[PDB]
């Protein structure tokens, strides 16, 4: 098991774990909890546009905020039943595929603090394994790190990449998940200071959910 | 002060600092301490051995090992002064390039825990900073971020962007530098089964050096 931080070249693993706490993975997770039929990440806003049809919703965000003729921001907490339940979410946020098209893979799950257990339970009959997060505009995520390392910790494995250690490592220093995030991760503050303050608090919620949504076919859906 | 472990596409800062212990940067201070006139990153190795000539030595590694028609390799032990004093040294290594031309910086040093004081002491009165490690075939690496830690700990800074928060916490959780890097690093496990355990514990012995390599336009020398 190891850990990669905004891979550059393609990174091959049997199972591949994406993970973007701030959001991303959090509004996939959140989506697909709440009922909604998929989320199909795509890279641009043209792309996305492009897709709108009845029972399918544009979302997304480009510097943290829902673009212009979007129906959803990326803030995990617009994705309630009343909202998308039975609904298609065509997901687009500032380098989003470009995390996933660089993971060739027998599988990609996605993982947030929201469902951690219950991803910590599907690995842990997985056998090489590849925590990728995504980082924020090329730059250390420290929430995504973070989560990489509770999930490393959980499945309490000896064979541990340079990535896995550090994470782990860094995870044992933690007192407060929600504060340690608060405190030190420069995209939380950005949140904050744009009015998001409550979505740090929502994604740092543990185990509200007990899905594991993959990928299949260019669409995350939930798997039994 | 941030870090980035192997960033993809070029990050901006007014001072860079270049992290790669296991070997290149370690080299890079070993070949200009004991003499070095400069120190010349090469993409290619066949761009290295047209730099061939009188005064300059062709070095570096593929596959952590020295090529053929090649001077040096990259073990930082072979950098005597009786043997570079004097001498360009022209340096090829996987991906030093490659990882060179992310940094966006007029301001870029070497570092390795053979200079660390002396890096910390450089810093010290310097505004922006980004350390950035090389990693290891696009992977982390744990000696790289160990070091970056260990810089920003001695820094004393509070403005630390995610990775050097992240990286100053694992350095915090470290018993003994050279343990953990012989335990968990996996390039210095696979730098020990090839035969270059002297150079695992050479370059994790702090402040051999008092020198600073900087990058100036092409070329590491000392100011």
């Amino acid at each position: 098991v190891d850990v990669v931080m905004a891979p550059c070249s393609p990174v091959e693993c049997r199972t591949a774990v994406v993970i973007d706490v701030l959001r991303a993975t959090s509004t996939i997770v959140t989506a697909l909890s709440n009922g909604a039929s998929g989320v199909i990440p795509v890279k641009t806003i043209e792309e996305a546009l492009e897709k709108k049809k009845e029972g399918v919703l544009i979302c997304g965000e480009r510097n943290a905020q829902k673009p212009k003729g979007f129906n959803l921001g990326n803030s995990p907490l617009e994705y309630r039943k009343e909202k998308i339940s039975g609904k298609t979410i065509v997901l687009t946020t500032t380098n989003g595929t470009q995390v996933i098209e660089k993971i060739r893979s027998e599988e990609i799950i996605a993982a947030s603090f929201l469902n951690l257990s219950a991803v910590v339970e599907y690995l842990k009959s997985k056998e090489d394994i590849l925590l990728v997060c995504a980082g924020t505009n090329g730059r250390f995520s420290l929430e995504d790190f973070l989560l990489a390392g509770a999930i490393v910790k959980r499945l309490k494995r000896n064979d541990l990449g340079d990535g896995a250690h550090a994470a782990e490592r860094y995870f044992e220093s933690v007192e407060n998940t929600r504060e340690e995030i608060k405190k030190h991760s420069s995209h939380a503050k950005r949140l904050i200071s744009l009015g998001f303050e409550n979505d740090i608090e929502f994604c740092t919620t543990e185990d509200l959910f007990k899905t594991v949504p993959a990928l299949v076919n260019g669409v995350f859906i939930l798997k039994e």
